[PDB]
């Protein structure tokens, strides 16, 4: 069977990911690599009216005390459903033609702009951050996560917090950048964390108050688990719900097989470009299913390109 | 390795299915309806912000739209529970063992209900988008073997009397809503069937607009829906994505018709005896029997009451 090689390029907003990945996708031959891109037009138009306008209006809103925290979450709980419908639909039907890793060319691959957990994951905790999202629903997401496909190769972006918000700057709430900076640095010390044997279970007590796969085993309280914490999952003895407690079992399970790389995005395009281009070349790939699955998969991106990406 | 039954008891609310399981030490467990988790844990009276916002709509206090956040957030606490539960349960579930069980697993609903019976009722209440449903829908775990679900048949004026005497925390007994919950759970039944007779929705999709239910009589039809297609009539890709994946997820499922019309004693034996065609799985670890029942007495304890 043919192999294929899935990357999904993920991190928080305004580091020049898509430049990136469209530079990416120029050098190669036409077909034997697909971008699926960011489905703004679902955004904007299919799933509901301009989710992402009306998400930083909510916030403002909050901010500015013309809405409870109530309000608040079920306009953000209801606009991520929204947010990560398009990510979820195709890993489910990507899903059947994905078999098992072949190791470290690729007849096919796959360049995704974003993954499905930036939305049932990410950005819930960054709006949990912001007190416009409770915790629980964040585990909702959480539990929600679709089983983690094998070669599942994920690429955070590091950018000095400065560049960012210059980069950013053509709104611009810098909380939230601050906030989504955050859970993706979390996040991937989580999955370095439970790549080296973090137990969360055993290492829980430790609580109180990036690199994904290099170096040495981080502290619980860089994780993302410690976000959850919060109040509203303590029981009366302190200890974690057991429904809350489970959903951490979830994440872990999801992150752990996951292959994180961190691009340097503090360069020109072209740079980030090569940079990008390096970084693939340690990255898992997996066999299809069916011999057919190759022309199957170039359709479904292309057709998720051409309906959803502008 | 030892073999697992689960049964999955839904169908719509206020037939019985409480009364029913109820009647019923270590060769069966029953997970409970996660009451606590609605009405505290998750969030505070999720039942009743659910019918307020329903009513709320129906007075014209609020919009469509207004109802549609609320009810679809409100979704996501409902849901979470079962959601919680299939994901960690999943690991431990192997192939289908053929035609005792080590282990019989009772469940109070299946992540259906709240994924995508429940919503496509709002959706019919006008109270949720067809967008949000799809999402729910793309959302549905993956149909693992030894999926019996049981759905219950009860004609609608004993129903809606029986439904009348045992109502919930924070519940009106709306009759339109009864009648969407029943309408959703009878397509349900018939896209099973539907979909294990041949049945394909591309194929005949051309039939809403012009030895297995007509398509018109399965759930298929909600998604005909104006909001989903495009100026040309056809349905967005998306969408058409997503009802691949209802396609895959209902058709692998065994369903199992209990009969509700007849006394609690009559219900209890109903279910034991629907039982000798459920299928079995293999569990995949030795110690896989003994985590699942903690689990399940772990769940009942702390969010069944
Ligand atoms: C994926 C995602 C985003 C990313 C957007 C910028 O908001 C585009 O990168 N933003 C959100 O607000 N929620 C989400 O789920
Ligand atoms: C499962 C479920 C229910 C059923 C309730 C009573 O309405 C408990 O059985 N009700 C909802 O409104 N959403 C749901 O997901």
């Amino acid at each position: 069977m043919p192999t294929l090689l899935r990357v999904y390029i993920d991190g928080p907003h305004g580091m020049g990911k898509t430049t990136t990945t469209q530079l990416l996708v120029a050098l190669g031959s036409r077909d034997d690599i697909v971008y699926v891109p960011e489905p703004m037009t679902y955004w904007r138009v299919l799933g509901a009216s301009e989710t992402i306008a009306n998400i930083y209006t909510t916030q403002h809103r909050l901010d500015q005390g013309e809405i409870s925290a109530g309000d608040a979450a079920v306009v953000m709980t209801s606009a991520q459903i929204t947010m990560g419908m398009p990510y979820a639909v195709t890993d489910a039907v990507l899903a059947p033609h994905i078999g098992g890793e072949a190791g470290s060319p690729p007849a096919l691959t796959l360049i995704f702009d974003r993954h499905p957990i930036a939305a049932l994951l990410c950005y819930p905790a960054a709006r949990y951050l912001m007190g416009s999202m409770t915790p629980q629903a964040v585990l909702a997401f959480v539990a929600l996560i679709p089983p983690t496909l094998p070669g599942t190769n994920i690429v955070l972006g590091a950018l000095p917090e400065d560049r960012h918000i210059d980069r950013l700057a053509k709104r611009l709430d810098l909380a939230m950048l601050a906030a989504i900076r955050r859970v993706y640095g979390l996040l991937a010390n989580t999955v370095r964390y439970l790549q080296c044997g973090g137990s969360w279970r055993e290492d829980w007590g430790q609580l109180s108050g990036p690199q994904s796969n290099a170096g040495p085993r981080p502290h619980i309280g860089d994780t993302l688990f410690t976000l959850f914490r919060a109040p509203e999952l303590l029981a009366p003895n302190g200890d974690l719900y057991n429904v809350f407690a489970w959903a951490l079992d979830v994440l872990a399970k999801r992150l752990r097989s996951m292959h994180v790389f961190i691009l340097d995005y503090d360069q020109s395009p072209a740079g980030c470009r090569d940079a990008l281009l390096q970084l693939t070349s340690g990255m898992v790939q997996t066999h299809v299913t069916t011999p057919g699955s190759i022309p199957t998969i170039c359709d479904l991106a292309r057709t998720f390109a051409r309906e959803m990406g502008e």
